[PDB]
């Protein structure tokens, strides 16, 4: 019948994997389209989507560059002579460094089309037609010459989210998580507008790597960060920001922002106070992609903010045409996605169809210190159980007596639902809280209890044994009252 | 009736466990006797124990402290230009400051005696007269003078263990992981006899805090070092330890040791060779500490190696006597101690008795990569299940690419049962590993299955998230032999 079994819109963490699903592990004939091959600025992601080239791989690498800073400065109490003074790390080095990481997976995926058949990579914008043909075409400009007309039984829209920018005069003069990733030198005096994972994350990494005298600014909307995630985290996190350096700045919003006449950006802020910053992140949000691809043509109903609305197994308005990952903005994370499209592979192409748990999601946020949480807050399940339980243990692991910082303090917090034990949420932030949190996400998806933590026999000594000391609980709340017992 | 309801033998992690337990959640008279109150070279334990003291605490410190080495190293990828060439740590500063933090928990543990009613700490060496008599003596010795006579109803045991020596003649002019804590520099060339913890853990330490040219050989009685490990963790690792400059030397065992006089030893081999170390250390074994306490007058039955023999709730041959922790001679580990401890209290004084879970333990090894593991190896979940399925999987974390550091894999090894699908080991080498098998051991105590694991959504970048991806075995045991597919 048609040339294709599957058009897959994006190659990304959810397109990939459903390309090479459909293809290897049942082979059909599979058409991947994107943007571009390698990782690059005029247009940003291409081969491996997002995670791969301006998002999740490149930011873990320079995180973890940043760290060093810390960790050099920590060496000093257990014996570590070295100069300390006036010491600043090489942004161009690692720039270049992380530019050859993330071309090799590029590359890695080329030689992954040449080598598989039934799949095959298409370089453009894929735009839909009818429910059977997408149009890949040299530009986003619907008017753009047409490269290709691909005719599928299947259309599979995975072409994920892109930074919103802020209504503001002189909203263009600032950079987004995009050309983050490619300044050619650390600023000196930064700004990051926002206060999300992103923010966070990249307010810890420009903290790593500013230049002598140099200093990061963040200011939220609202006054407390990372809203969504643990109260007592946040407070905490925010703490320990400042004491590493960064100046966290709540109830605060620029308005008007204009270039001097050395290359540097003036900021007009909500308090009506100015002042000048080398440059300026806006860690706003992220839009589904979808503003391009035509829906209307094809008739796919899109909802909230452009978001394509699908049912539980990702099928769309239209029978044959599905959309996966940041697109559906559901949990807009790289594991969802690619258990979104392992999931649609085992629908359509498998026999038996799956729905992705978007409940009890273990996630991570990169800051330093990192946060690993799983499942509700306690403002959550107080107002959706009837009596909870909320356990919370801080502690400063010992080395940091040597270590010289005395700030870093790991927090745990376990939310129970007090009627049965069942743990219904865990927090923590701290060193290692990323990685503790995985192996926790199993236990909350094999609805563990609080029970099932304190009569595990401890590692020791870890930050992690810590889990199984808390017995009695902090405190509790009553249907929806914060009572004491 | 008597003075006191219990008197514990021994301030560690077991002993201070129970002690704190009877007298404060059940209000009970304890009286808790060991050797002294701060940490010190002429009699190394004390109040802590050997986990607070000579043990985990300290040596967790030190290995913090040697993982720089590699850190700072590996920093100049990213960008961290400094002078790196000709550069070694200061170990007096290393040990000033582990003494520190040690000093201030035996001091914590001074006041909490002090603070608490009904918990008395008593000094000297505790030994037994009969079912409700322990004596406090100022030596091991028991012809010195009697400090102190505490007449109890129940006596708990938890004096733990010792190293262990090795018959050959020069023996004493080698060190333990004791007086390791305590040396007054950091050795340039340095021997580590045996394959354990301890040995492959304080290679690691040495390795790092070694001055110019220094070298650290580790040599082992056997073919392939951390026996009762997961093997293919175990080869993995020693190359590793190789990698980051660990000479390591399996079927060599020293015969004789002499000193020189500069105050370095000449060691005769196995394989008749003969080298000089500043520093020889005998990671051979620890032996349960019991030799002393009198066990004969008392009657408390003696098995193994002078391990005092008890049943499932720690109750020995005598039934107001219980015994906890290494002297036990179970899983000798900080947490099973604990562990062991809150039950016997519960036992007794709790009116709720209860059983330690000796099977499912999660542990770790501390070297340079760690270890973390917890459950059964494939050759004895192989020989002792029908038929078994071995998942492995290796990857190399992007960061190192960067780094410098090639040679750090991360490794992954599920083992489970084929017929149900229960997971019965998981094996973990690599950073971060002691912390992601903590929670792991939640899961095989909750008797969770692979299933379990790769449906949960990873956690995305982690060393952690490939625990959830593992879905086909590597191969195959059916009913002991390795076969690589099923029929
Ligand atoms: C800075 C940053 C850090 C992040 N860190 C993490 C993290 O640590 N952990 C985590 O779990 N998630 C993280 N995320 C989110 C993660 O990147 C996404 O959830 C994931 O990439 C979504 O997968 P996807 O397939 O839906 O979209 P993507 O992986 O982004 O793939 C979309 C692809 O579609 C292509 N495309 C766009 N339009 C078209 C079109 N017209 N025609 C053809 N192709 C098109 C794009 O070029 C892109 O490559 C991060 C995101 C950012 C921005
Ligand atoms: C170098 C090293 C590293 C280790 N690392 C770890 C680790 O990382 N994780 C882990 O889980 N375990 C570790 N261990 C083992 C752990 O420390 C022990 O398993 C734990 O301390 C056992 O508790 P216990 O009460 O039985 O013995 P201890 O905690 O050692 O207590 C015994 C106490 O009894 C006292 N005593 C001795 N004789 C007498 C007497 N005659 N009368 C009265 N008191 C006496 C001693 O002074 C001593 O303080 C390590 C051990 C060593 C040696
Ligand atoms: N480690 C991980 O797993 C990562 C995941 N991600 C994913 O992508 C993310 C999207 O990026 P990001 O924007 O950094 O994260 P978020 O959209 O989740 O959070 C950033 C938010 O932007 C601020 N904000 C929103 N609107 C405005 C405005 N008009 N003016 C000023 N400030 C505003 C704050 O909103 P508010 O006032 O409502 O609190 C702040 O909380 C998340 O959705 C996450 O799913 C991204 C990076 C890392
Ligand atoms: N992080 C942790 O959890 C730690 C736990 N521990 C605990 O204490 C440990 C005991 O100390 P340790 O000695 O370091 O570990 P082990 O007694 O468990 O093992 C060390 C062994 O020494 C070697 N050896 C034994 N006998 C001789 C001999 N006669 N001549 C030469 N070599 C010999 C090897 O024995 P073989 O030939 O049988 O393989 C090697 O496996 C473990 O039992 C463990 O329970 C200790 C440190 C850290
Ligand atoms: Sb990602
Ligand atoms: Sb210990």
């Amino acid at each position: 019948s048609r040339a294709y079994d599957l058009v897959v819109l994006g190659a990304g963490s959810g397109g990939l994997e459903a390309g090479w699903n459909a293809a290897v592990t049942h082979k059909k004939k599979v058409a991947v389209v994107d943007v571009q091959a390698t990782h690059g600025p005029p247009l940003f992601a291409a081969l491996g989507g997002t995670c791969v080239n301006v998002g999740c791989v490149p930011k873990k690498l320079m995180v973890t560059g940043a760290q060093y800073m810390d960790l050099i400065r920590e060496s000093g109490g257990f014996g570590w002579e070295m100069d300390r003074e006036s010491l600043c790390p090489n942004w161009k080095t690692l720039i270049a460094a992380k530019n050859k990481v993330v071309n090799s997976i590029n590359e890695s995926y080329k030689s992954m089309f040449a080598d598989t058949e039934g799949l095959s990579f298409h370089m453009g914008f894929g735009a839909l037609q009818d429910a059977h043909t997408v149009v890949v075409r040299k530009s986003e400009d619907p008017h753009s010459d047409v490269l290709e007309t691909l005719d599928t039984e299947y259309i599979l829209i995975a072409t994920g989210s892109w930074p919103t920018r802020l209504g503001v005069p002189g909203d263009e003069f600032c950079i987004t998580s995009n050309e983050a990733f490619y300044l050619e030198d650390a600023p000196k005096r930064m700004l990051c507008v926002g206060g999300g994972y992103i923010a966070v994350e990249f307010a810890g990494i420009f903290n790593g790597y500013k230049p002598c005298g140099g200093y990061v600014d963040l200011c939220y909307r609202g006054d407390l960060i990372l809203r969504g995630f643990d109260t007592e985290v946040r407070k905490s996190l925010t703490k320990q920001l400042g004491a590493n350096g960064i100046r966290v700045r709540t109830n605060l919003n620029p308005t008007k922002i204009t270039k001097n006449e050395d290359g540097s950006n003036h900021v007009h802020f909500n308090d009506g106070t100015e002042e000048d910053y080398d440059q300026v992140m806006l860690a706003i949000g992220r839009v589904p992609r979808s503003q391009a691809l035509q829906l209307d043509k094809a008739g796919v109903r899109t909802g909230k903010n452009g978001a394509v609305q699908v049912d539980a197994y990702s099928k769309t308005s239209v029978d044959n045409i599905y959309a996966i990952g940041d697109v559906t903005n559901r949990v807009m994370l790289t594991p969802v996605a690619i258990n979104e499209g392992a999931a649609f592979v085992e629908t359509v192409f498998g026999g038996k169809p799956r729905a992705t748990d978007h409940t009890k999601v273990a996630c991570a946020v990169f800051s330093i210190p990192p946060i690993g949480t799983c499942g509700m807050t306690e403002e959550e399940a107080a107002k959706n159980y009837e009596t909870v339980a909320v356990y919370a243990s801080s502690f400063t692991p010992l080395m940091h007596n040597i270590s010289g910082s005395k700030h870093k303090e790991f927090m745990i917090r376990i939310i129970t639902n007090e009627s049965n034990g069942e743990v219904l949420g865990v927090h923590m932030l701290g060193d290692s809280a990323p990685e503790i949190i995985q192996s926790v996400g199993i236990c909350m998806k094999m609805g563990a209890k609080i029970s099932d933590f304190h009569s595990t026999i401890g590692v020791h000594p870890t930050s992690a044994e810590e889990l199984c000391s808390m017995r009695t609980p902090a405190y509790f709340y009553e249907s929806g009252k914060r009572v004491e017992k």
